[PDB]
DNA sequence: GATTGCATTGAGTGCACGG
DNA sequence: GATTGCATTGAGTGCACGG
């Protein structure tokens, strides 16, 4: 159910990735998945 | 400075992640870019 | 910076847990962790 | 049948767990039933 | 830039060859 | 019901003693 993949990121997204997920207590790759479900709703 | 970041994505998760970023025009990386800025938006 | 801890929940709560997490492709603990931040956020 | 959860969560969530816990006057069992069942409302 | 195999440590990540 | 130590496998969970 879970595949692996790397993705290359601005300085600043990146650095903005850490204190969001660090907030919210989640893993970049949860971060991300939170995110991406996010926008495909608001889609 | 442009930085790498190996993540694992739950298969539907990454399925909706192409199906997006293809209709977007963007690479995955480019995709979760945006997705991680808006939701920073959305606050 | 992580703790553990073991919760009880109702047979149905746990049920919707799973199909949750299961579509945003998160970790129950991720998905209770994101429910949370949510929470506090509309409060 | 109520069921067990062992999870696991960042102590940034967990002591705002807490909070949120206390001041609702709920166990973390209950605050995070609650929160879960929020979520699925708001969509 | 991207995909992947090798590797490790509490799946999610780093690293680097091969593209 | 809750906390925790023991245990395992891709931190997040199960299991169960002790409460």
């Amino acid at each position: 159910m879970k595949k692996r993949l790397t993705i290359t990121l601005s300085e600043s997204v990146l650095e903005n990735l850490e204190k969001m997920a660090r907030e919210m207590g989640l893993s970049k790759s949860a971060m991300i998945s939170v995110a991406l479900e996010n926008y495909k709703k608001g889609q």
